[PDB]
């Protein structure tokens, strides 16, 4: 018997907006979330969602084996030594059933200094052909800078929750430097399933991913109507409820940390389910060289012993964790 988790809905619209009490009673909802199993759903968030799925199901369905060789990151292909992050994580026949395409920023082109400088987790998007994806790029990008711009509004909800002045994040979350990324997966239906994609979990359930904490300050996720994410309390996993109209709202271990633990990064995993479905994850990520000083809210004076860290330096080595323990995607 597994219960199902309190995901409230909660409408964002008013951090669009300028009455301030109104975005005083989204930021409490959004703090009783937080403290409660972590997780909640954005709605009225003003992104068409119907078209992004549109636009991801025809990318996906229609790419063929040579493009993605051609964007294929490092770990598929050895020629690409500068994909680390953005470009095509292949699946294997037989073997691996998820695949996905990942981009970050589009303003890191070859003239912008980070990669100028060859600042590790910086990077140069890759894109397919433009006549064989007329639109996508187009799409794409400017994705980015809609689900940015509903991060921002979060983050103020976050910012006030914690009694904190509205721009204490969205100030580090900036379109020059963001180490943001988008992630473009396909779950796919397959008759017979591949054994080697399903993992068993100590407590029997069988997974397409095991348990993990983001690494993000926030996720900002979008998922086809296919329930398939399960989330720890003390008393078990719980399932997570799907919506395809709106947004999963989660922490992340930065805000663990920068919070000593009064925001917790929910852990969770993603039950296997034999079905066709997206899963459209945001990673908030600030910039390379954003440090927030960490502060205990449970304490009058909001002090804290633990260190401040550089994004650029977590991020770094939480995307290699997150490989090393949950293997690549
Ligand atoms: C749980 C979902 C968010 C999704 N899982 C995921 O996206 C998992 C766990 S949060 N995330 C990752 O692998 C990290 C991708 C980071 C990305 N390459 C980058 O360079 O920024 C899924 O459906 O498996
Ligand atoms: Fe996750």
């Amino acid at each position: 018997s597994v219960s199902k988790a309190n995901v409230p809905k909660i409408d964002v619209s008013p951090l669009f907006g300028d009455d301030q009490a109104a975005k005083m009673r989204v930021a409490q909802q959004i703090d009783a979330a937080s403290r409660d199993t972590g997780f909640f759903y954005a709605v009225n968030h003003g992104i068409n969602v119907q078209r992004l799925s549109q636009k991801t199901k025809e990318f996906h369905m229609s790419i063929t084996p040579e493009e993605k060789w051609d964007l294929a990151i490092r770990a598929y292909n050895k020629e690409h030594q500068d994909q680390v992050r953005a470009g095509y994580y292949l699946s294997i026949p037989g073997k691996k059933a998820v695949e996905s395409f990942c981009y970050l920023n589009p303003n890191f082109t070859p003239d912008h200094p980070r990669i100028q400088a060859k600042t590790p987790t910086h990077e140069v998007n890759v894109w397919p052909d433009e006549t064989k994806h007329p639109g996508f790029q187009d799409f794409a990008e400017q994705y980015y800078w809609d689900v940015f711009g509903l991060s921002s509004a979060l983050l103020k909800g976050y910012a006030l929750a914690l009694g904190k002045e509205e721009n204490f994040f969205a100030r580090h979350f900036k379109p020059d430097d963001t180490l943001a990324s988008v992630v473009l997966i396909r779950y796919p239906y397959l008759d017979p399933y591949p054994e080697a994609a399903i993992k068993t979990a100590a407590d029997g359930t069988k997974l397409s991913f095991e348990w993990h904490e983001d690494v993000s300050l926030i996720t900002v996720l979008y998922q086809s109507n296919v329930q398939n994410l399960q989330v720890e309390t003390a008393a078990g996993y719980q399932d997570i409820e799907a919506d395809d109209t709106g947004y999963l709202i989660n922490c992340g271990s930065y805000m663990a940390h920068l919070t000593n633990n009064y925001y917790k990064a929910p852990i969770h995993r993603v039950k296997w389910v034999n079905a066709e479905r997206q899963s459209l994850p945001f990673f908030v990520n600030l910039g390379y060289d954003s440090v927030i000083d960490p502060f205990d809210p449970r304490e009058p004076n909001g002090k804290s012993d633990r260190e401040p860290l550089s994004y650029g330096d977590y991020l770094q080595n939480g995307l290699v964790s997150l490989i090393n323990k949950n293997g690549q995607t």
